[PDB]
């Protein structure tokens, strides 16, 4: 049996990234991965899909716009292209991740791990054979998987993410459950190549997780692009019967069938903690299935930390990294920084225009407390955001009154999921709205827009 | 018709300082003869970026159609761009009036003259004369085009202005200097279907950038056709109706360059002249732009100098930046000097953008700092390559220190985003393990940044 300081489970975002810093900080590592190097965000997540928006945002742009812009000529695409062109970049950054793993004298070991001990790890290797391993430290990578509408289930024409990404061909309609970025994206996606697309959402709002004012905002651009969002809808069952698929939804008592050629199951995502062993590691789970984790990524076993989706904490790739090197640092005893309150990190949803936010929004600051403080700047008066030709969205802060101290952001226009840095840098390292509106921003672009808030929240604005 | 303070010209930096000073409670009059929002909004930053980027779809179309699964004949019309950039550019200029007014700020049209260190003679476009005393002065009068040595502008050798007024475009052109302006021209040019030769003095296109943004941009606009000639020293310009004869010197060979019109754009010299500055006592450094301290105060205390007038930083952000200053330094409100000029944001958005801050690599090492150099390329950017161009770098330089950021440079898909995180941490002391820390969205252009800050505090992660 052969034994490694640490040993990481799964080979997503969060685990090649915990074992490149164990190795780094000259851990003995070695990694279990039986199907996705790069995990689900690198395979058939994260990376295809924004190889498709941007393909998408083209086709959204040499269709509405190519007149206002000039341009004249019937030209037709191709999503067949933007499939291969997908999986292009999807394999690349794979081949990405084993060349970390060789750079950086990782142990790759090919097949599906499963506790047999709080210290002992059985692997079924993919050749069918089978070798077992110590570790003096474990690290749970094991990711997540898509949560189907109860009594529901997967069928030739009901599926995940996963098969819908990996279809070259695009079906004629349909329905997506869920609007949450992954369900709205694929909507982008397909609305602009042509096909029928109808979300359904229990919830009162798309986008449910952002401020109400991005979700209305989102909304409306969504309505415009043709694609219909129905909120505070039901949706009770789903059936496949093969030609068609059928599936009821209720609002208020009152029933409807909607129907279409797929459906896309997208309500949530489980933490995957079944089928490997964690009992007989003695792993406890949270009321909500989650691998219950402290500050530093520590489970109820000590030397063994759980990082990524399968905590449940924010299921994003740059959190899994995050709390990836935060487990690695800690079983190294290296200076490290807990992520802290996962509220503050960032995210964004990647149609066009975007949405990025972090933090709290207007309405939970005020019921956490705060005396709010709030700045909100429409990109219609942004030089960058009318060069561009989408002058729409705008740049929502939140804040709170005594020292005028960030508590969130929530941004909606073009591209600004490249806005956000600078204000979880701020909001990280004390640095007011005092200390934000003396730092000068290029002209023209749209990260203006992020100084007239730091002004409106200072007191008013200047261009406004 | 007396005035706490009066701002002369209404471009970037004093539009900006007449709003400033108002807020501050201090009657306002500001002047200006003909261009409200000065170059910036009518025929410099506003219209050009516009053009920039229908340039920049008829180049991803042309360059990428194929790579995309676009295909089909299309055309484009640069007369329609032309037409958006005005639109574009209109608007913003009602909008420099809309504040003015909101903010109970007097317009003056005309232009001014000091005849006292506190009065300032006008003559309205209407015809009329009037006179206008002041406590404190804002002096924003931009700057003008400096042309080649011995050449003169004619009716086919341009400034700036005509060219981009111009909604014919020529078969061919040639551009007298390689700094963004003229990098920019080439840009929407060339994507246009024109001729395009860029010549610089310098042995490098954009000079002021780092030495490895200067290659690599050189590179790219060699793949997109534009012909650039460096350490090339432009002697004489010929204009002859049907073609342009530029002579120029390289190598210590003279040598003939022909193009239907020719560009000049090889520098701006500040507006110091005809104005009456003498009258007023003010004085103008070596290189006749007009002194200020750290406060755009002039030799003469009441009176400041904001803008391209002092020639520090020659842009629009950097303008109204200092007219802030000066309307809070004359209120005596809470304020803060810009400090290093050097250390300001700048970008030049031909695509892929360049952005920068600080000093470059070389200039860190001959200051005598203990450099500290760490550069990503976005090969190995999830977002470059989703975008479709994962060309480009960002290049980091630090001291090694406390690991403080001495500057930044970098060349990319739409980098001129990016500076924000950058110029506040060096503002405020911010150092590489700080940044080090600050997590990311994946995936995007941002991350490159997050991994140089790991390679200065030690060893990147995904590469
Ligand atoms: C369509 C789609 C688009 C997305 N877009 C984004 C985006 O733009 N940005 C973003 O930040 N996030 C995005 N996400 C989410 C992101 O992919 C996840 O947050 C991220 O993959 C989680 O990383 P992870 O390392 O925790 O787990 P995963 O990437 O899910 O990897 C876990 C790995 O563990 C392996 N494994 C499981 N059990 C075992 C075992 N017992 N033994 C050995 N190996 C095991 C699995 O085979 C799997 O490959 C997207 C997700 C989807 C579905
Ligand atoms: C083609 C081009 C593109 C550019 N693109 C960018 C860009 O993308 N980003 C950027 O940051 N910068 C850009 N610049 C530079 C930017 O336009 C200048 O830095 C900025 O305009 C300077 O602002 P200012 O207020 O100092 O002066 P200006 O905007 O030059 O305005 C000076 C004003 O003063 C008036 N005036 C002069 N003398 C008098 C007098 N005696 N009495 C009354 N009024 C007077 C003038 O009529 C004029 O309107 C560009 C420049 C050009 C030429
Ligand atoms: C383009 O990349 C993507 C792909 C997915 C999402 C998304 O919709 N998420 C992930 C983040 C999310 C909500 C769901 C999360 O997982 N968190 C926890 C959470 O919401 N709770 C889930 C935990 C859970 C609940 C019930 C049960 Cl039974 C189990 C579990 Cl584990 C926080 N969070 C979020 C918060 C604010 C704004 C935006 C997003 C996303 O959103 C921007 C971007
Ligand atoms: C897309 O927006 C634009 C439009 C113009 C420029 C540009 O070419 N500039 C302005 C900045 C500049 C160099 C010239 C400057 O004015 N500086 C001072 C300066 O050089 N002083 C000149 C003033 C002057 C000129 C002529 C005369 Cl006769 C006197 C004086 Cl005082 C430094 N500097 C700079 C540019 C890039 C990286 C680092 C620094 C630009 O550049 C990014 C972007």
């Amino acid at each position: 049996m052969t034994h490694y300081d640490v040993v990481v489970l799964g080979a997503g975002p969060g685990g090649y990234v915990a074992a490149i810093r164990a190795a780094q900080l000259g851990l003995s590592t070695a990694i279990v991965e039986p199907k996705y190097w790069g995990g689900v965000c690198l395979n058939v997540g994260c990376i295809p899909s924004k190889a498709l928006l941007r393909n998408a945002e083209l086709v959204h742009i040499f269709t509405k716009d190519a007149k206002a812009f000039g341009i004249s000529g019937e030209v037709t695409f191709d999503y067949g292209i933007a499939y291969d062109r997908s999986r292009k970049v999807a394999e690349g950054r794979v081949a990405g991740v084993h060349f970390l793993m060789k750079k950086n004298k990782i142990t790759e070991i090919h097949g599906y791990g499963t506790f047999a001990d709080a210290n002992t790890l059985l692997v079924d290797l993919n050749d069918g054979g089978t070798e077992s391993v110590t570790f003096d430290n474990a690290i749970i990578a094991t990711g997540s998987s898509t949560r189907l509408v109860p009594g529901t289930s997967l069928s030739a024409n009901v599926v995940t993410y996963e098969e819908q990404i990996l279809s070259r061909e695009l079906p004629k309609s349909i329905i997506i459950a869920g609007a949450g970025a992954i369900g709205m994206e694929f909507g982008y996606v397909l609305k602009n190549y042509g096909v029928d697309v109808t979300i359904v959402e229990f919830l009162p709002r798309a986008l449910p997780n952002e401020d109400a004012d991005v979700s209305k905002e989102i909304e409306k651009q969504f309505k415009k692009l043709g694609v219909t969002i129905l909120t505070a809808t039901k949706v009770e069952s789903i059936a496949d019967g093969g030609s068609q698929v059928t599936v009821t939804v209720t609002k208020d008592g009152v029933a409807q069938e909607l129907k279409a050629e797929k459906v896309l199951q997208a309500i949530g995502f489980a933490p995957n903690v079944e089928g490997y062993g964690l009992d007989k590691a003695g792993v406890a789970l949270t009321d909500r299935k989650a691998i219950g984790v402290d500050d530093y990524m520590r489970t109820n076993v000590g030397h063994i930390y759980a990082i990524g989706d399968v905590n449940g904490l924010l299921q994003l790739a740059h959190v899994a990294e995050a709390q990836g090197v935060v487990a690695a640092e800690t079983i190294a005893g290296a200076e490290t920084l807990t992520l802290g309150d996962h509220r503050m990190l960032p995210r964004a949803t990647f149609c066009q225009p975007n949405v990025a936010s972090f933090g709290l929004t207007e309405q939970q600051a005020r019921n956490e407390g705060y005396d709010v403080v709030v700045a909100k700047f429409p990109f219609t008066a942004n030089a960058k955001a009318h060069g561009v030709g989408d002058p729409s969205g705008f740049v929502k802060l939140v804040a709170d009154a005594k020292h005028g101290e960030l508590l969130g952001g929530h941004l909606v226009g073009h591209d600004v999921a490249e806005l956000l840095p600078e204000l979880t840098l701020a909001q990280r390292w004390d640095l007011t709205a005092s200390e934000l509106a003396r730092n000068v921003h290029t002209h023209p672009t749209m990260s203006e827009a992020l100084q007239e808030c730091f002004h409106g929240l200072v007191g008013h604005m200047i261009n406004f």
